[PDB]
């Protein structure tokens, strides 16, 4: 069938759109290119759905039936419970889409009585009715990247197909404990979501050198919702519901499944029916849990029918990495083209073709991949970074333009050992937060697509906590990493790194002039910007944190909010 069939009615936007980055002495601090920087909007919109709209096939084989059997009897093992009103309600981030029945994410946090009222009509219909259809929205995601001189063009807005904010809570009550368990009992190790950076290093590490001759792999799913069938659905579905659950969780999941999951009616933000979707909802709770199972699933089958030897995976929804034996090189690339087949024939067909790798630092997984450097004593660290282009020109949109989301603290804290959120990220922002003197406001941002909120005031303990405090002292980075890091600001028209530690020097010295959590700040994240180096200490605070599982509770991405 077709991933989607379409009116002809557009897609709308809901509130007003921008394409450039403004021209501002701020944002030109960070960069000065601001034509390379661009925001995908509603007008790139039918380019999308025309992308993300094709026929899929699907053949399932004795290596798919093995492995879905394993994952279902693994699934057994798990005991769940709904959601209370409370819980769910809770978990809705501040500015989470209002609803169309007359409240919004803040009624919703607060539990008012229409609010509360309404998601409890809501629930008893899904009990009540297992069929009708749900309506979704399709929205054109505004989202920031640079010009790829190596891609031609710009990108087309991503595209997201999401439910009434009454039906999200609803999906809460009913999955999200089932999103904190089923995923690692199905694949253990191989659940991504579940790890913090400096996690999946140790994963990845691990993985490679548990390989006599690694060799290792990306899989790059070409659209993996649209590829995504309403017979993977419904097998995700009983999976869900190998599950020990009660019987009203089963009747909740089985009617989500039908009337949401599976497909339905999209509208446009003017209410117009704009098409019918019979694939991967984007914007629903199950978007990720559900890609990381049906990618697991196929993938694992794939590796079996392929002939990769002793595959170990890690994924992360739609995003799949596989670390092997090695078979020799031209086995390897034999056995790949074999893979590609299985998932093709599984209904994953790949965008990029997928290539042997031999060297972890050039293997990315969620565009993030291993490198290594210099602790305080010479000791080797490793560590997980990624291309800066796309952190660094958002921080730019975010520094002008009003953003519920600063993905520059997201950033930060994802990225905190690396050269540039360093010397770039934190001696930009550091230097923001106090001329506007709001150092101390908590502000949203995303990890893993869900939404967290700290105060920045707070990094040098967040940081320690989840990187340790060597991430204050890395040094002597490779020559892989600086040279995209000096490649990436020399695209944008940013200062290079050398003139960053001289302005850091500045706001080192600012931040400790504050005292307080302030001068902990200048102290321990600016210790590399200075000649004569702090001898610096475990923070107290750190151990006090509360992070164990601050990844795993976000359930991989969507409507989700946790607050330090």
């Amino acid at each position: 069938s077709m991933s989607y069939s379409w009116t002809g009615a557009l897609i709308t936007p809901c509130s007003p759109e921008e394409e450039k980055l403004p021209i501002n002495p701020l944002s030109n601090s960070l960069l000065r290119y601001h034509n390379k920087v661009y925001c995908t909007t509603t007008k790139s919109a039918s380019l999308r759905a025309k992308k993300v709209t094709f026929d899929r096939m699907q053949v399932l084989d004795s290596y798919y039936d093995s492995v879905l059997k394993d994952i279902k009897l693994a699934a057994s093992k798990v005991t769940a419970r709904l959601l209370t009103m409370e819980e769910a309600c809770q978990l809705t981030p501040p500015h989470s889409a209002r609803s169309k029945y007359g409240f919004g994410a803040k009624e919703v946090r607060s539990l008012s009585g229409r609010a509360v009222n309404h998601i409890k009509s809501v629930w008893k219909d899904l009990l009540e009715d297992s069929e009708t259809p749900i309506p979704t929205t399709i929205m054109a995601k505004n989202e920031v990247f640079c010009v790829d001189p190596t891609k031609g063009g710009k990108k087309a807005a991503r595209l997201i197909v999401y439910p009434d904010l009454g039906v999200r809570v609803c999906e809460k009550m009913a999955l999200y404990d089932i999103t904190q368990k089923l995923p690692q009992a199905v694949m253990g190790a191989s659940y991504g979501f579940q790890y913090s950076p400096a996690q999946r290093v140790e994963f990845l590490l691990k993985a490679w050198a548990e390989k006599k001759d690694p060799m290792g792999f990306s899989y790059d799913t070409r659209c993996f919702d649209s590829t995504v069938t309403e017979r993977d659905i419904r097998t995700e579905e009983s999976i869900y519901r190998a599950c020990s659950l009660p019987e009203e969780a089963h009747t909740a999941i089985h009617s989500l499944t039908e009337r949401l999951y599976v497909g339905g009616p999209m509208f446009n933000s003017k209410g117009q029916t704009c098409g019918y979707r019979r694939c991967r909802a984007s914007g629903v709770l199950t978007t990720s849990m559900g890609n990381t199972i049906t990618c697991y699933v196929k993938a694992l089958a794939a590796c079996k029918a392929a002939g990769i030897i002793a595959p170990t995976m890690l994924v992360c929804g739609d995003d799949l990495v596989v670390i092997s034996e090695s078979q020799g090189t031209e086995e390897d690339e034999r056995n790949l083209r074999a893979f590609t087949e299985a998932m093709t024939r599984y209904s994953a067909p790949p965008g990029d073709p997928p290539r042997p790798e031999y060297d972890l630092e050039l293997i990315t997984s969620c565009s993030s991949n291993v490198s290594v450097a210099l602790g305080p004593q010479g000791r080797r660290r490793y560590y997980l970074t990624r291309d800066p282009t796309t952190p660094i020109a958002r921080a730019a949109w975010e520094t002008v333009r009003h953003s519920p989301i600063n993905s520059w603290l997201g950033n930060i804290i994802q990225y905190a050992p690396t050269i540039w959120a360093r010397m770039v990220l934190m001696t930009h922002f550091f230097s923001i937060l106090m001329a506007q003197d709001t150092l101390d406001q908590n502000l949203n941002f995303e990890m893993y697509g869900a939404v967290y909120s700290v105060s920045p005031l707070d990094l040098p303990a967040i940081i320690e906590r989840l990187h340790g405090l060597d991430a204050f002292s890395l040094h002597t980075y490779t020559p892989h990493e600086l040279t995209r890091v000096a490649s990436a600001l020399r695209k944008l028209g940013a200062p290079p790194l050398r003139a960053w530690k001289s302005r850091a020097r500045a706001v080192r010295a600012s931040l400790i002039s504050r005292g307080g959590r302030a001068a902990v700040c200048g102290r321990y994240l600016f210790n590399w910007a200075v000649k004569t180096k702090l001898k610096l200490t475990p923070l107290p605070e750190a151990r006090l944190l509360d992070l164990s599982s601050w990844f795993t509770v976000g359930a991989g991405g969507g409507d989700i909010y946790h607050s330090v």
